[PDB]
């Protein structure tokens, strides 16, 4: 690193934000709950990154908002930071990402959030979350409680850049208690990959048309090698799904090597409905049941 910012106080922290500078490194202690609204806006570069992490993996530094009814825990608006082995709850949102590119979330433990998880969102591009739980998101508004939630809805367009795009979900467990998708990729983005994933499906509410593991709105989304497990939840009623919500978006998307525990045999694998387009290979469902619906290439 560059600079060590050790920081055991909220007050530590928030100076360490507004200071930041390419190849810092803000070390927050074990134990610790740090309580705010807490703003990552500097850049960093690829060979300077900027990183939040805890200082250890016993008891991980927790980042807290002051009620899962506003703020967020993390708000991210500049690129290239490393957000390492912190948890994060207490908040509206758990990480929202505006306009942040080349952002990298490892080992993160994002829970008790009144909406969403995690939001990439206004062009928010090539970035990843690896090796991280979300579960128990919802908790204010099931209909806005995703895991995981890239881009934004047609009727944002005007006010967030679509293109998300290119941002990487990988070795992920989502679940229990995720109230609508663990994963919703919006329409306007591209090249959202899904992978080495797991979906634990109790607690997907059904609201707000939140009733698969996954909806794929975006276009060149790759969905490989994941385990979904629905656990008898009725709610859910397909393992993937794809849909338009705008002509030419909800294309090409790619589903293969992904095995789902569905139940009972009317569940889909993929549900690409309308003039949504997929293809599909190397799925396994079980237990023996529907499998593909709609304009699926297998
Ligand atoms: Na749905
Ligand atoms: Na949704």
């Amino acid at each position: 690193a560059t600079r060590t910012i050790s920081c055991a106080t909220a007050s530590c922290l928030q100076s360490a934000l507004k200071n930041a500078k390419p190849g810092d490194d803000i070390v927050l202690a074990e134990g610790v709950t740090f309580k705010g609204s807490f703003k990552a806006e500097a850049s960093g570069t690829a060979s300077q990154p900027i990183t939040i992490r805890s200082a250890g993996s016993v008891n991980p530094a927790v980042l807290s908002g002051y009620s899962t009814g506003g703020g967020y825990s993390l708000y991210v608006t500049g690129d290239y930071w490393n957000i390492t082995g912190l948890k994060m709850t207490g908040a509206l949102k758990g990480i929202m990402l505006d306009h942040a590119n080349h952002v990298q979330m490892d080992g993160l433990e994002i829970y008790d959030i009144g909406d969403e998880g995690v939001h990439f969102r206004d062009g928010s591009s090539d970035n990843i979350i690896r090796n991280s739980h979300i579960y128990n998101t919802g908790l204010i508004e099931a209909g806005f409680g995703e895991g995981i939630y890239v881009g934004s809805d047609k009727g944002k367009w005007a006010t967030y850049n679509k293109s998300a795009d290119r941002n990487v979900i990988s070795g992920v467990r989502i679940g229990p208690g995720v109230a609508a998708e663990h994963i919703d990729i919006k329409e306007g983005t591209v090249g959202t990959i899904v992978e080495n994933s797991v979906f634990n499906g109790t607690g997907i509410t059904g609201a707000n048309y939140a009733d698969s593991f996954i909806d794929v709105k975006g276009n060149d989304a790759v969905i490989r090698n994941n385990i979904g497990y629905r656990n008898g939840n009725s709610n859910i009623v397909d393992a993937f799904q794809v849909h338009v919500q705008v002509a030419g978006w909800g294309q090409n998307a790619t589903f293969t090597g992904n095995t789902v525990y569905l139940d009972q045999a009317a569940p889909y694998v993929v549900n690409a409905v309308g003039d949504a387009t997929a293809s599909a290979a190397g799925n396994q469902r079980y237990p023996a049941g529907n499998l593909y619906q709609g304009h699926v290439n297998a």
